[PDB]
DNA sequence: GACCCTCCCCTTAGGGGAGGGTC
DNA sequence: GACCCTCCCCTTAGGGGAGGGTC
C-alpha cells in the first residue's frame, strides 16, 4: 502493499506537501521512493508512524535538526529528552507570568496618570508606597539634565524588569526657591517594577522608595513657563495651610507618546509628602 | 548641545549597532542627523525616550511594524494596547501549561512501559482507567491493518491533545482462538491525553475508555513468531486459574524509536479484565 | 482535469563578516 | 588605533507563486 502519494500523504497526516517535500530536503522524512523519470514521491503505510513523532515534537515546538538527532534515542533516553523540554516550559512559564504581572502594574500606573482629578491644581492624597532605584544626581539641575544621565539605573532596571519604564524621577530639597538655578537635584531615580532579584547591583545604587503617606502633590503638561510656575504654586499651598512637610519634592516625568512624528510632549508631577 | 555617535547610543541604551542601523533602515528609529559627506548617524539626547518604548515592546516581543504603529498612540490609546498584549500572554500561558500536563503524562505512560516485570511473561495488574477514542473496525483483522486506518482518530486526537500519541490500539472479542484469520477487530482506538472539549467530533467516534480493574497482561517486543503464541500464552493462563474475563482483549502497539536509520522495533500490550 | 514536479522570491530581526574610509 | 560606513551572505520552516509535465 500500500503505497501513498505526497498528496495522499498529506491529507493522512495532515501535513502540507510543502512541508513534505521540505522534510524530504533535510533528510529528516524521506519517501520510500522515488520515481526516477518524473521524481515523484511515494510512501510506505509502514512509514508513517514517524511523523507521529515529527508531528509532536513539531507542536512542542523543537526546531527540525533537533528532531532529526532525537529521532535516533530508544525510549529510555527519549523519556530524558522529555523532561528536557518540560524544564524549559516552566522557564517559559516564569518569565511570561512575570510579564503578565509587570504589565498588569504598567497598566494601573499608566492609569492613574489618565485619571488625575485636575491639571495645574494642588491636590493631596493618600498615596501607595513606590519601590525605585536611585543615585547621587552630581550637581545636576533640572536644567542641564540628560537622558544620557539615567543609563545605568536604566540598565539595573532593564535587566531586572526587562521592560524599560517609562518614568523619570529625581527629588530635590524642599526650599523657598526663587528662580531655578538655585534648585538642584539630590538624587535622581526609576521607579522599579520587580521583584526578581536585582543581579550584581553595585554599591553607588540605592534601591529605597517613595514612602506611603499623604501628598500634597500637581501634575500638569510640560511647557517652560509653566514649570516653576507649578513649583511656586505647591510652596504656596504648603505655606498657606502651614503644612509640615517631610521628604523631598518628588518630581517625575513621563512622556504622553513615543511618535518621532508629533511634537514631543511629557506630563510631570510633583510630589511631597506632609503629615 | 549634546551628540551621540552611534557606538555611543548602543553603549547608552544597551542596543547593537547592527540594531539601531536597522531601526533606521525601517524607519522606526532614525539618527537625527546624518552626515551627508560620510552617511555618519548622530543622535540627540532628547531622541532616546523613543527607545524607551522600543526596548519595552521588544521585551514583550511585538513585532517592528506593530512598534512602529503603536508609538503614534497617545496614553489612553496605547493603554488598549497594553490589554491586548495581556489577552495574548494569558493565551501563551493556557497553551503552555496544557502543554506542560500533557509532557508529564506522556512521561509517566511512557515510563510504566520501561518498567514493566518482564516480557513474554502474563501478569495480573490492578490498572488505572485510560481514556481514548475509538471506532468500528469494519472487519478488520490484525492481518491487514494500516497505519492509515487511524488517520481521522489521530486527527481529532491532534485538534485536541495536539500532541500525536504513540499508542495504537485494537480491541477484539476473548475466544480460544486457533489462528490469526479467526481473529478480528472490533473496535480500533488511541488513547486520549486531554480534557481540552474535541471540537466538532463526529458521531461515528466513540469516547470512551478503558475502565480501571484487575487486567491480565502481557508485553513484548514485535516478532511475528511471538504475537499468536503471546495471544496463547495469555488464553492460557487464564483458563488455568478459571479467572473471569468481562472486556475485551486490549492491543497496544507502540514504537520504541522513531529512527528510520535502525530497523523498526514495537512494543505490544495485550490486556484483559476480570473479576 | 487534478495531481505532482523543480526552482525562485518571499517573510523576521538582525549577527558576522570583508573591504574601505575616517576620526 | 578605534570607530563608522555600505553591501553581502547568513539563519527558520516553510507558503505562494509561475512554468511544465503527467496521470
Ligand atoms: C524626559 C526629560 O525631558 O529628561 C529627564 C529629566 N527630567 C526628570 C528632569 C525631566
Ligand atoms: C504500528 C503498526 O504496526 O500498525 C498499527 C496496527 N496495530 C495496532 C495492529 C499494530
Amino acid at each position: 502493499e500500500s503505497y501513498y502519494s505526497i498528496g495522499e500523504v498529506s491529507k493522512l497526516a495532515n501535513v502540507s506537501i510543502k512541508a513534505l517535500r521540505y522534510y524530504d530536503k533535510i533528510d529528516l522524512f524521506k519517501p520510500a521512493y522515488v520515481d526516477p523519470d518524473t521524481s515523484y514521491r511515494y510512501y510506505t503505510d509502514s512509514q508513517l508512524i514517524h511523523l507521529d513523532l515529527i508531528k509532536s515534537l513539531k507542536y512542542i515546538g523543537t526546531p527540525l535538526e533537533e528532531m532529526k538527532k532525537a529521532q535516533d534515542l530508544e525510549m529510555e533516553e527519549l523519556f530524558a529528552f522529555y523532561t528536557e523540554q518540560e524544564r524549559q516550559i516552566r522557564e517559559k512559564l516564569d518569565f511570561l507570568s512575570a510579564l503578565e504581572q509587570t504589565i498588569s502594574l504598567v497598566k494601573k500606573r499608566m492609569k492613574r496618570q489618565m485619571e488625575y482629578p485636575a491639571l495645574g491644581e494642588v491636590f493631596v492624597l493618600d498615596e501607595e508606597e513606590i519601590r525605585i532605584i536611585q543615585t547621587e544626581a552630581e550637581g545636576l539641575g533640572p536644567e542641564n539634565v540628560l537622558n544620557a544621565s539615567y543609563s545605568k539605573l536604566k540598565k539595573f532596571i532593564e535587566s531586572a524588569d526587562g521592560f524599560t519604564n517609562n518614568s523619570y524621577g529625581a527629588t530635590f530639597s524642599f526650599q523657598p526657591y526663587t528662580s531655578i538655578d538655585e534648585m538642584t537635584y539630590r538624587h535622581i531615580f526609576t521607579p522599579v517594577l520587580t521583584n526578581k532579584q536585582i543581579s550584581s547591583i553595585t554599591p553607588d545604587m540605592e534601591i529605597t522608595t517613595i514612602p506611603k503617606g499623604r501628598y500634597a502633590c500637581i501634575a500638569y503638561n510640560f511647557s517652560p513657563e509653566h514649570y516653576f510656575l507649578n513649583l511656586q504654586k505647591l510652596i504656596k499651598y504648603i505655606a498657606d495651610r502651614q503644612l509640615t512637610v517631610v521628604s523631598d519634592v518628588y518630581e517625575l516625568i513621563i512622556p504622553i507618546h513615543y511618535s518621532p512624528k508629533k511634537q514631543e510632549e511629557y506630563r510631570v508631577e510633583m510630589k511631597i509628602r506632609i503629615l
